[PDB]
């Protein structure tokens, strides 16, 4: 059950003015795209905050990559749904190289030892029972990456993936989907709506299980019949997606890479980011 | 469970190239605004299919608008969820002056006696046990009405409203909310996103009748005090939006009166227009 939201003084929407002219805001299958001008945080924020959202974050930190942790957290307190209720989940095979970050209230942190498939069989088969007890969305990241400005409530939805930033202007055939038939995560090249990056993924609870666990049995498939798709779990990942349609996409404002590719003007913010690695 | 979508050939969307650059398509709370051009369909359709999706669909027909059920069934055959599974309710004092209308397959049409807070009362409080027993959605309308054009799973959310075709470019201040304070369907002039039309809202069952249910005891507590809102359920309606957004929202094309306000390039089609009472 959803309570109303109260009295709220804000611009008017006007249908005969669009937010933005110079993207695609809505995919066809009715799904949002995420983009700066889309949305008001002040009532996504309100709509959130009624249900007592609490958003769960994986990362996973393995080997030299522990490295990453101090400012990926530190950011995170930063810009990373700031005001919710939020639970990290580390994953990592060195506990003792977690970094002491200090929290907001309403944060707390879990280190997950753990020691490829690893990502999508943790979060689905390990995590299940926890998560589903803990949170009500996870977001799936990568760890080499910084946040620099908001990243809120505006993603949260049943399942989202990301626009990959090197191929969001890119036709379908360039895009590096798997093109072996023999492999589960095959896309032919007239298929394919997005390219998505494997380095950011979300959504409900139930909605997240469901991609991980089908993700790591197509990756068991392929391990038995002698076949690594070309992008890992990101090849799997875009074959999900592609046969079970996102509910929202985020605009390449959440997966940039500045060294790479600079800051184009259809670029208002630049909010998660790579680091150097 | 959700099931995977079949391979499908269709146009690649463009991120850089918006469907449509002239309206808005999506409001600031993320949800979809349905015009011709931003949706897909065939993808649509699969996707509905895939789940078995059975429409739900309320019209009332009391004194002299029985006259109106002939043309308004004989085109939503035409033109509503075709090859979808449709269960018309209609709500009637003359049950003999329903007219024999020919059904598509999988369609079927229920004639329910009745004899204001009716349509809300009906719609919640006598038909709450039937609807959650036997459609998916419900979509609730006017009967002095046609359609003219595809009217579709484009349309099915949780919860939708539609844009009144007199409002859709006017300013807040000039929406013909209930102003009065004393009334439960009061919106301050500093207050509202858009005017939406009585005659065409709906949403999954269960959100119909918290919407419906919400309406009527508004409408219970104006009446106790002595006050009716100026548009009637309409107003309650506009309050209930405000304060719980709907997930989609219908452009004009969805509630269309070509007498009164022509044919505007801003409309791609005309989908269920007025008839002249
Ligand atoms: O030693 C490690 C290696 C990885 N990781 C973890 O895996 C994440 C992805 O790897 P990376 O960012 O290097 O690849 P990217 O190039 O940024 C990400 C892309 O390429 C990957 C392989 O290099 C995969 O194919 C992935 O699916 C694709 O998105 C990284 O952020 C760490 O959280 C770790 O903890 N320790
Ligand atoms: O004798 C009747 C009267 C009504 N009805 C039923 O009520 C529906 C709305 O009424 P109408 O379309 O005349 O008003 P509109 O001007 O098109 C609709 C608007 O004005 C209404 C009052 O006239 C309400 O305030 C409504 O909320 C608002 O949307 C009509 O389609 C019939 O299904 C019926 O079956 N028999
Ligand atoms: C210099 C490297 C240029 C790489 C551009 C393409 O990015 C790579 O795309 C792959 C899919 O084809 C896969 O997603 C890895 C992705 O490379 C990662 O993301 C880029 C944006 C960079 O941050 C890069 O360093 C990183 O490895
Ligand atoms: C000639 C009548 C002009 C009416 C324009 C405004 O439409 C009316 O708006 C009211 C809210 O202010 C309320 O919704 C009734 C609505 O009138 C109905 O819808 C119009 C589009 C016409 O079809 C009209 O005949 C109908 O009564
Ligand atoms: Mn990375
Ligand atoms: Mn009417």
């Amino acid at each position: 059950f959803m309570v109303s939201l109260p009295r709220m003084v804000y611009p008017q929407p006007k249908v005969l003015t669009p937010c933005r002219k110079d993207v695609l805001v809505v995919t066809p299958w009715l799904a949002p795209i995420v983009w700066e001008g889309t949305f008001n945080i002040d009532i996504l924020n309100e709509q959130f905050r009624l249900q007592n959202t609490t958003i769960g974050l994986t990362v996973f930190a393995i080997k030299k990559y522990v490295a990453f942790l101090k400012l990926f957290l530190e950011t995170a307190e930063k810009h990373f749904m700031v005001g919710h209720r939020v639970h990290y989940y580390v994953f990592t095979d060195q506990p003792a190289a977690v970094p002491r970050v200090t929290l907001g209230t309403g944060r707390q942190l879990s280190v997950l030892e753990v020691r490829s498939m690893r990502r999508m069989e943790m979060i689905s088969d390990f995590c299940e029972r926890r998560f589903l007890s803990e949170v009500d969305y996870l977001v799936c990241v990568d760890v080499d990456m910084e946040f620099r400005d908001h990243v809120g409530v505006e993603i949260l939805t049943p399942l989202f993936g990301t626009l990959h930033p090197s191929f969001y202007g890119s036709s379908r055939e360039a895009f590096t989907y798997e093109r072996r038939p023999q492999s589960q995560a095959y896309i032919p090249k007239d298929e394919g709506d997005f390219y998505y990056m494997g380095g950011f993924f979300g959504g409900s609870v139930q909605e997240v299980q469901r991609l991980t666990r089908a993700c790591h049995q197509a990756m068991m498939v392929d391990q038995a019949n002698g076949i690594e798709a070309v992008w890992h779990d990101e090849s799997h990942l875009n074959k999900y997606l592609l046969r079970h349609k996102p509910t929202k996409v985020l605009s390449p404002e959440y997966l940039w890479d500045q060294q790479l590719l600079g800051w184009p003007a259809v670029l208002r913010k630049l909010r998660f980011t790579a680091v150097p690695k």
